[PDB]
């Protein structure tokens, strides 16, 4: 029988809304906060020469200079880790991550940020299967642009198994970057962490887990764009 009531507030309370404003244009999406880090979408840095507007339940912090942000890239994935400034209020460290086991049930979890209140928001349940190496994974939970970086949570155990990343062009197939192996290890042992700063993607497309990814919808597997 489908699993009973599950509490997702612990997971959503850690969700942040990010907005990068460099050289004119701006990219904004979500990220999962963990300890001194925010886990988000490597494609947040389509440009990296401005300000980062973080928006947690603690309020709104702003990073005056993106280029100073210590960042650790996840190879072959549209994922990345950000070490927030030293004068930044940490996030707890209870979230549990793990790789997505074939055919399991997952739900997209968010938070309401238009204020008037703060709030969990859980989507409908959906099956999920890989796509090539296991980089991106397929799910059919409606997702809208700007919603990348949102956690996909295992209805089974409650772990986060990946962050929503891209969508095909008609918007009828959705893909999320999976958690990588030994990811948890990577979050506590400040050794496997390979920091750099000022990194950016300075291409308007890139190849990941088998598909071509455009930082935006235009005018092997199917094309996709990052949401």
């Amino acid at each position: 029988l489908f699993k009973g009531p599950r509490d997702y507030n612990p997971i959503s309370s850690t969700i942040c809304h990010l907005t990068n404003e460099s050289d004119g244009h701006t990219t904004s999406l979500y990220g999962i906060g963990f300890g001194p880090f925010i886990i988000t979408n490597k494609h947040l840095f389509r440009r990296n020469n401005g300000t980062l507007l973080v928006q947690s339940l603690h309020g709104v912090f702003k990073v005056k200079n993106t280029t100073t942000l210590q960042q650790h890239l996840i190879d072959g994935r549209d994922m990345i880790i950000i070490r927030m400034p030293k004068d930044f209020p940490p996030f707890p460290q209870k979230l549990k991550f793990r790789e997505p086991q074939r055919e399991e049930r997952i739900c997209l979890v968010t938070t309401n940020f238009q204020t008037k209140s703060m709030s969990s928001m859980v989507s409908d349940t959906s099956c999920t299967f890989p796509s090539s190496d296991g980089i991106f994974w397929k799910h059919w939970i409606q997702t809208k642009d700007g919603q990348a970086g949102s956690p996909l949570v295992s209805t089974r155990d409650g772990f986060i198994v990946g962050i929503h990343s891209a969508s095909n062009f008609t918007n009828t197939n959705n893909y999320f970057t999976s958690v990588p192996k030994n990811f948890m290890e990577l979050l506590t042992n400040q050794e496997a962490q390979q920091w750099v700063s000022g990194w950016r993607l300075n291409a308007d497309s890139v190849l990941w887990g088998g598909h071509k990814v455009f930082m935006s919808k235009p005018e092997m597997n199917e094309l996709v764009y990052s949401q």
